[PDB]
């Protein structure tokens, strides 16, 4: 039923619907063309027939809300959203290079300079959502996407929520998100910190190649992550070992702020790229000298 | 691709598929008649295309296992299983007047005397599972079936676990109960009380018409949970009411056990009816004297 070519009244604007990317929840991403300038862009479109009960509904009304005011580098740009009866569409920033997650199940653990790489573009991005009182609540590989020259872009503001007033733990997350909090799991009330957690995490796999706590069941994984149970393998440099575990801390006041992270001595004392080549989707660059 | 015939080797039944009733998790459910015998039954059957997963085909196993060895007027019999290469079929005791979900979505709040009649032989049918070492765990509407007489039938043991030893805490449960006890959500360790806690929410839906917890959220329905967060209204019998509560309670310690409830006031000061008419399906029976 998804129509071909999306309009929207009010800004006269066609799109005709392209190459499908991926899905999730109640929504399934295309790339979409604007029949006019030919400019490109990502279509995140939700049925209509699965947001009939308000609660859904509010939750798609809040993602756009939260996605629509923001606009930085390393964030998925916002381009507009409109519907019709039957769907909901929601124009964004298309990124050709897919995402880590993508990344991930290729190359499994990556280089040192590479994690930095990312990891800084990542905590950048999730700076610019901290100072503007947003928390993701969901950062993860699958939601960090890469646009052409290799930059990531956080994506996916299903589960954001915005922080209303100085010390306000909000208490519920109704979502299941990959790198949960421990703090959410044991629903103690939470905030900005949850980020930084799964920041800890994301570094943790880019790392090591796999997630700091997988086992075959969500709920002995999810006893592993109240009880700080993950370790790290012993080739991991201990300036990187050294940051995963600030991070990956049960109590939430003893977790780096987002702007203390690129003031780490893994960023600081190690080499950053300016830029990583196309290769490095597939290749394990050297970084050498010429 | 479910085949129209259901082919056992090695006891060499076949079973003709039929009308459809229900379906949830990783099942489907229909009516299944032998083709030699004429006998007519329930076949619950799961694509093995969900189940490529060791830790879903054990949860699948589990259900078997804890199915196959219960024999009880009041719990859904099981008449055998058996595979062939893409799905998994489980031949079951057909229920012909549906569940008590169907029941509560035609008449909301029962008489008095009605609850009391489904009450005792979903308690009956609980007793002889705590006896033997059972917990349900998914007590709720649309898992207890009514046969053609109206009598109450325990069904669905996808969320069954065998307690092991005296004392046992399990801690953990893989999957999202209806009627979910405190202890549960807040994994403190939980046992056979998890199931009076659900008798405590079903006897405050046949009575009341709508569930003790609910709301728009289910994460506020489980703060709600956590906290007590309940009301009985005010025209609800203080006997019933008082039972209620009893089971109703935040510490598991403190709730009547399986055995102590049919010696409950609510039960014995009451009249129970031997039996119910099919009317009663739709119709509230008034109990007159002729
Ligand atoms: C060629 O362009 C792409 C190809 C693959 C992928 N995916 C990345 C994540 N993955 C799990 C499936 C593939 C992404 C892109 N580009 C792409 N660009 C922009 C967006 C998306 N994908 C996208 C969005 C979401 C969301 N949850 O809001 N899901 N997808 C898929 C954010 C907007
Ligand atoms: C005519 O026979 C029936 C018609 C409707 C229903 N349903 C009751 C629950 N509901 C939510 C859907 C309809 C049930 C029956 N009879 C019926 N009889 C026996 C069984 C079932 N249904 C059945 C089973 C399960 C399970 N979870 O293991 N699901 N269903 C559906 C237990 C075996
Ligand atoms: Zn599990
Ligand atoms: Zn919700």
């Amino acid at each position: 039923e998804i129509p071909e070519v999306l309009v929207d009244p009010r800004s006269r604007r066609r799109y005709v619907r392209g190459r499908f990317l991926g899905k999730g929840g109640f929504a399934k991403c295309f790339e979409i063309s604007d029949a006019d300038t030919k400019e490109v862009f990502a279509g995140k479109i939700v049925p209509k027939s699965l947001l009939l009960k308000p609660h859904q509904r509010e939750k798609m009304s809040m993602e756009i809300s939260i996605h629509r005011s923001l606009a930085h580098q390393h964030v998925v740009g916002f381009h507009g959203f409109f519907e019709d009866n039957d769907f909901v569409f929601v124009v964004l920033e298309l990124c050709r290079r897919r995402s880590l997650l993508e990344l991930h199940k290729r190359r499994k653990a990556l280089t040192e300079p590479e994690a930095r790489y990312y990891l800084r573009q990542i905590v950048l991005g999730c700076q610019y959502l901290h100072r503007n009182r947003v928390i993701h609540r969901d950062l993860k590989l699958g939601n960090l996407f890469l646009n052409e020259d290799l930059e990531v872009k956080i994506g996916d503001f299903g589960l954001a929520t915005k922080v209303e007033y100085d010390g306000e733990r909000k208490k519920t997350l109704c979502g299941t998100p990959n790198y949960i909090a421990p703090e959410v799991l044991s629903k103690k009330g939470h905030s900005f910190e949850v980020d930084v957690w799964s920041i800890g995490c994301i570094m943790y796999t880019l790392l090591v190649g796999k997630p700091p706590f997988e086992t075959s069941c969500l709920k002995e994984t999810y006893l592993r992550i109240k009880k700080n149970e993950y370790s790290i393998p012993k080739h991991i440099n201990p300036v990187a070992a050294s940051l995963i575990q600030k991070m990956l801390q049960t109590d939430p006041t003893a977790r780096p702020t987002i702007n203390e992270l690129l003031n780490d001595e893994f960023f600081t004392s190690g080499y950053i790229p300016a830029r990583l080549p196309i290769t490095c989707l597939t290749i394990p660059p050297r970084f050498s000298i010429a």
